[PDB]
């Protein structure tokens, strides 16, 4: 199931996530410069996430290019967000034009890849399924992907012979 | 290879298609209805096109919903349209939320799918490789997609295991 | 569809190949000297073919390593093959050390590819849809590919998201 | 990178599997009904197993059509099995006449598909990457698979586009 996710917007999911799904979130541009306005915020921070329906997030995760990092985290609705797990930016992007964050659903943990090479096993923090995805900025910043994101949604049977 | 191509703009491949190319034309929505204004043309048209490095329209595939077709055309740089191949509408469409539409290239043919069934055979016309693509339609329309489109460019290959 | 085709016997597809249908011959071997005994015949040849419901060869494939070439042809049942359609061996097989050999059906031909490189478009002889597959050896000969081979049998949309 | 395993031997793999590689065993035959005779042995028992270089076992997946279960284990060199992880059997297979078992490399552990469906996540016991994989049955028995399978070698990145 394909999704077009634009900038600073939340998108459905048809259906919950079920048990081992994959989420592959597709842009068609880099830009690992650090954003030419910070904005009133004054973090240079973009991020995707993936929600469950009562609004917690169950997975952020924040790419701070003038940190050098990759910030995943959790955040109850309407509450503070956890402690933060943080692991190296550079070396994962820069080997392609159209880099892409994939997502591997486990029982207990998520594995993360970019450009489809594993970089981060997160544990999970949150209860519930996954049934929205979005796309954020702090206001008046420019992002590290295109404007707008394709996400699709898929299981291992389908990236194999039958249906 | 991944595309954005936003509604009513021409993206450029990074490089030629080669022989046997595939290109595939993502949509996250569906709709078969007329669009609500006719608007000035007076013709409801949304079209996805092949292009050269000379402008000329490699193939053309418009979508009219008022007629029931499909319209496959090609279109010389700054000169009229050719003669009209066309097939029905309705039958090929309507089975999945998030459409899309395949094209595969051969030496002297483009196969054309719709949500990966095959539909037409479409005889090459003119002269040189694609290396753009478009996404149109007519002025105050509304078209029978999301007004975003990922396009994905691969070959056999790349569909099958290794590198 | 997986089967396991064994050098010297014929086996049966799940049902007839349906339109568009894709079969992918796969050994893990390969070996393009000469097979060093010729057995009464005199000719080096391994070969691949698609039948039909009443035992017509509707696409027969060899490998010809003392000519440098691939032979293909049609036979009906009971009767003498026809005119032979080669091309050369050399520069389509080499980078890999296990070889396939793929075919993707056409309503009027079929599209024949080494190492998922296309190599060659055979136009169809024989009515009948393909419901048998068989992999021979001239008498007291050695092939140039493993003694059993994988077969599979699948459509464009098993290799494309959801359904 | 594919691989013909016939059964009672073992297969070197083209170099050791490298972190989060993907072993796919394909049979074209399913049969839980139970081997007819038992042998010496009187356990109904056919297994595969991934090998390090130096002998160990790092991973031990049996079927026991009596015990209605799988059986999981690793086994050290010259030494005897640890303790059995064992699941139910019923339930896994069934939906296809081409059966598959996949292991799905992790740091830590082992998970484990039937028909493409995770059932299992087997904790690593013993060091060392995966250089070799074999296809074992109880003296006298008749496996519930055919008597060759097709294994395939491959990482995430190979089932998805371009590079």
């Amino acid at each position: 199931m394909f999704h077009i996710l634009r900038l600073e917007s939340t998108v459905d999911l048809s259906e919950p996530l079920k048990d081992n799904g994959i989420i592959v979130f597709q842009s068609d541009k880099l830009d690992l410069e650090p954003s030419p306005n910070l904005g009133p915020t004054g973090i240079d921070n973009t991020n995707v996430n993936l929600i469950n329906a009562k609004g917690d997030v169950l997975l952020h995760i924040g790419i701070r290019r003038r940190e050098n990092a990759f910030v995943f985290n959790s955040i109850p609705y309407g509450e503070s967000r956890g402690p933060e797990e943080r692991i190296p930016l550079e070396g994962t992007f820069g080997d392609r034009r159209d880099p892409s964050i994939t997502i591997f659903d486990h029982p207990d943990r998520y594995q993360i890849m970019i450009d489809y090479k594993t970089v981060y096993y997160y544990k999970k923090r949150l209860e519930g399924r996954c049934e929205k995805v979005s796309y954020k900025i702090n206001e008046g910043q420019t992002p590290p992907f295109s404007d707008v994101l394709g996400v699709t949604v898929l299981y291992f049977a389908n990236v194999m012979p039958r249906a």
